[PDB]
């Protein structure tokens, strides 16, 4: 019964026994992905999270947390089509654990600028941030399809889906990522 799905990608592999969890590092008392998680229902209804290590502490909050499959497929177009294939509903608004202050129009501008397109990611005047996506439920197939051949590159299927970047220059610094702990300290 709602348009679009809001999905925070809290990360996959666990490739050595994780190291640091970035979805749970705290941002003025708050894990990131919560940060990211609120900026959405703020706008959307229905939101959920794909992770993969801690799932119990991810469960706390009281959003349903969505694993990957077993094929174990590589890089976040894989936490995509997990969550695409455990979901309802023709679409799902993507965006990363480590983008705390995404603005309250993300989803209403993507919107605004698909212009029949299948998938519109956000640019920030300096670079796409392709997993900042607005993606149609007709994605589900060609992404089955492309992880299954063994690819991973994340820019290359935005472009062979068919997508192009919708600009939020104008909202200045909505989009920065805290990659480390090392970042994070300075927005406390
Ligand atoms: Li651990």
């Amino acid at each position: 019964m709602t348009t679009i799905t809001g999905v925070v990608l809290a990360g996959g592999k666990a490739r050595r026994m994780g190291g640091v969890d970035k979805g749970l590092l705290e941002l003025n008392g708050k894990p990131l992905w919560q940060h990211v998680a609120d900026a959405l229902m703020t706008q959307l209804s229905h939101v959920v999270v794909n992770a993969n290590r801690h799932q119990e502490i991810y469960q706390a909050s009281g959003l349903k947390v969505i694993e990957d499959s077993l094929a174990d497929y590589p890089g976040p177009l894989a936490g995509m089509l997990s969550v695409m294939q455990q979901e309802a509903g023709e679409w799902f608004l993507f965006c990363p654990c480590d983008t705390p202050y995404i603005p309250p129009d993300l989803a209403a501008r993507l919107n605004h600028q698909r212009k029949d397109a299948p998938v519109v990611w956000v640019h920030d005047g300096e670079r796409d941030h392709p997993t900042i996506a607005l993606v149609n439920r007709a994605i589900e197939p060609l992404l089955l399809e492309y992880l299954q051949a063994g690819e991973r590159r994340v820019m290359v299927f935005m472009r062979l889906a068919g997508g192009h970047a919708v600009d939020f220059s104008d909202h200045k610094d909505a989009f920065v990522n805290v990659d480390t702990p090392e970042e994070l300290a300075r927005w406390q």
